[PDB]
């Protein structure tokens, strides 16, 4: 007879009643299942009716793939889905958490960071327009962005994906949503999730929550503040992300006052759901229910009872699925965990797959190849990048002339620096690979490049990665301009308690400002260690991690574009001050939140 869950022309309600009506319990758990892709295989995600999949930093189907493989790719594990007794289709997850960063040939805008830097949240709308574009472009549906969180300590691995240290930043930022997933009907209810069609993507606000206020920055630690604090600071973004109809919500690694986010049920449920409505679906993290004991994994059987009973309703396994469904089914068969709770995690999965109709476009098209890479999201990451910048310095002394802009016609030239020519570099963590790496890794302009192709042709450019202080006082070089910085780095292996940048670096700013006049561009994706740089140069710039259009960078030192991004962080003297933020009693910035020097155009 007639089945209502696949007729389109219902709504949605009825349709996620009308299936999970039909789910037996293996299916229920089924959908609550996401997997790596590595472990993925058309049998085991038919026969364990997998509702999920995804893709961890750098797990590509081959490196340097096409459009066209990963949506063959995608295509491939959702034939079999598509072919169980009831034909749920499943939701390919992935990190394009600024750009779909881990295609090659994608265009790779700025860190998060960075963007805060702009203030311009209708830029940030845009960029998610693009990743959405060019997400889409892969045959992937959901992204998980963006993160939320609020950095409170940049010895923090994971600062630069947070917009901002202040809350109301952070907030305004949210405008990405919006982007990513379209915007939502004038009569929308806050809490109800959201996506326009096939040409947007879910989207996932992450981590809830605290994940960026962790004692010492100390990636996954605890986060020990009053609850006040953390709903006044931390969880702000998420209220307006659920108005913009967010439609699902990563729990962090991340514990409060001692208690494993995973494990909460009273924020999770009875904040989260309860309070804020949330009607989306609810995603761990990687192994993040594993890590609830300690040591990790040493206890699976209370992780899933404790996560699930929390409020979680799909888990990110990702590899031991077959024992992540036996232990639940058992709980469950067990009467340890309730069906309503199944019910529950499974309506709202549901719920979710439908409103984004995954149920009539359950696979790629290939016109939305083209995407991937479009020059005019590029020109957008470019501008983006060029807003990003914020002038620190721009004259060793008062008295100076201004350095910035620099002139395009000059008989030679220097540019120099680590992260001069680096693509990996200007890029950042998330970048090709989970960790990011060095070198030309993709499709990009690196700082040099852009240089090469801005001044005039009777400029002569010479390169030198790190020269001596004697071969820049006999270059005859009308100026300089050195790019030196951190390394692409992600989460925990990017915690620093120095925060000094890796040498060489500075002994090349000095060697290369001491011989003639500079333009120091510091790639970093936080503040760091700065006075000796400063001091050294006629001008630095704070590119954070630009991405891959390093002419955003050139188009600011050479005037087409004037200087107008203010920080988004406050700058510490020394890293003993840390924590230290804006409103704080001894804040005693080196350079307060919105410092940012400026410059005009032509
Ligand atoms: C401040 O704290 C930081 C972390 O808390 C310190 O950085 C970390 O230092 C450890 C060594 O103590 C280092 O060790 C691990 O990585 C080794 C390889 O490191 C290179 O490759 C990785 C990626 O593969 C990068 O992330 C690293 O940044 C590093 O990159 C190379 O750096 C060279 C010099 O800067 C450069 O010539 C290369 O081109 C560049 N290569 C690439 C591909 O980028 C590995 O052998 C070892 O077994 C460990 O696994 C960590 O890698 C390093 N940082 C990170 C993010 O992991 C920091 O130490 C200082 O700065 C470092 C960059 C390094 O130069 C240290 O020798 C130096 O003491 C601390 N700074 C201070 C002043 O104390
Ligand atoms: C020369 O460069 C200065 C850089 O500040 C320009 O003035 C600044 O223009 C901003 C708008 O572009 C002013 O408004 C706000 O700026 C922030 C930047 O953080 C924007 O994000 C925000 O949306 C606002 O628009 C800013 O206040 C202003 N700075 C000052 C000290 O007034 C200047 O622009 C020209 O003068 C200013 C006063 C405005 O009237 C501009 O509209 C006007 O074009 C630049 N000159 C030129 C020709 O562009
Ligand atoms: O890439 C998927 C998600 C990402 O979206 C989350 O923000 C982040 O917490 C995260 N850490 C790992 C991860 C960490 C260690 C080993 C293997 C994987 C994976 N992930
Ligand atoms: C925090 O980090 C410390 C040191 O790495 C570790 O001993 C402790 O168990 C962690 N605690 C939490 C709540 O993450």
């Amino acid at each position: 007879d007639y089945v209502l869950y696949k007729d389109a022309t219902k709504p949605v309600e009825d349709r996620v009643a009308d299936l999970l009506g039909r789910m037996t319990l293996a299916e229920k758990i089924g959908q609550m299942t996401q997997i790596e892709r590595l472990v993925a295989t058309p049998d085991v995600l038919r026969d364990n009716f997998i509702g999920s999949l995804l893709s961890g930093g750098g797990s590509v189907p081959r490196k340097g793939a096409t459009a066209k493989e990963w949506q063959d790719m995608v295509d491939g594990f959702q034939k079999a889905c598509m072919s169980t007794r009831l034909g749920i289709p499943m939701i390919y997850g992935i990190d394009a958490v600024h750009g779909q960063n881990n295609v090659y040939g994608a265009t790779i805008f700025p860190h998060n960071v960075g963007l805060g830097a702009t203030r311009d949240p209708y830029l940030v709308k845009r960029i998610g327009e693009a990743t959405a574009l060019e997400v889409r472009a892969t045959g992937i549906q959901y992204a998980f962005a963006p993160c939320i969180a609020v950095c409170r300590d940049p010895r923090w691995g994971r600062c630069y994906e947070s917009y901002s240290e202040d809350r109301r930043i952070v907030q305004s930022m949210t405008e990405l949503i919006p982007g990513l997933q379209g915007d939502v009907p004038k009569d929308f209810t806050s809490g109800m999730p959201f996506v326009a069609g096939k040409n947007k993507v879910a989207a996932c606000a992450k981590h809830f929550v605290g994940d960026g206020g962790t004692v010492d920055g100390i990636n996954e630690n605890n986060t020990i503040i009053n609850r006040e604090g953390l709903m006044n600071i931390h969880m702000p973004a998420y209220k307006n992300a659920m108005d913009k109809g967010v439609s699902t919500v990563m729990i962090s690694y991340s514990s409060w006052n001692g208690v494993k986010m995973h494990a909460n049920q009273d924020l999770v449920t009875g904040y989260l759901k309860d309070t804020l409505k949330f009607k989306g679906f609810v995603i761990s993290d990687w192994e993040g229910i594993d890590r609830i004991t300690t040591p990790a994994g040493s206890d699976y059987s209370y992780s899933v009872k404790a996560s699930i009973l929390a409020g979680l309703d799909m888990i990110m396994v990702p590899n031991k699925y077959q024992q992540f469904i036996s232990i639940l089914t058992g709980h469950v068969n067990g009467g340890v965990i309730p069906m309503s709770r199944i019910d529950d995690a499974v309506t709202r999965i549901l719920r979710v797959k439908f409103t984004m109709g995954l149920f009539e476009n359950p696979y790629a098209d290939p016109a939305m190849a083209e995407q991937l890479g479009k020059q005019e999201h590029r020109d957008l990451a470019r501008e983006a990048a060029r807003k990003s910048l914020v002038l620190l310095k721009n004259g060793k002394t008062s008295t100076d002339a201004p350095l910035l802009p620099l002139p395009k016609k000059a008989p030679k030239i220097l540019v120099a620096g680590s992260h001069a020519d680096n693509l990996g570099y200007q890029c950042g963590g998330w970048t090709i690979e989970w960790q990011g790496d060095t070198g030309r890794t993709t499709v990009g302009t690196t700082i040099l490049e852009a240089v090469k192709a801005a001044v005039d042709p009777s400029t002569v450019v010479v390169f030198a990665e790190n020269p001596d202080a004697e071969f820049v006082k006999s270059g005859g070089f009308s100026y300089a301009i050195v790019a030196v910085g951190e390394h692409p780095y992600t989460e925990t292996k990017g915690d620093n308690l120095n925060l000094t940048i890796p040498e060489p670096g500075l002994s090349t700013v000095q060697a290369v400002c001491g011989g003639v006049r500079c333009a120091t561009v510091l790639i970093s994706g936080r503040p760091v260690v700065v006075q000796p740089l400063l001091a050294a140069s006629d001008a630095l710039v704070a590119a954070w991690l630009p991405g891959s259009e390093g002419q955003g960078v050139t188009d600011a030192l050479f005037g087409d574009f004037g200087f107008t991004g203010r920080l988004p962080r406050t700058w510490f003297k020394s890293v003993d001050q840390l924590p230290m933020n804006v409103g704080d009693a001894h804040y005693d910035p080196l350079f307060r939140l919105g410092y940012g020097l400026t410059t005009n155009a032509t």
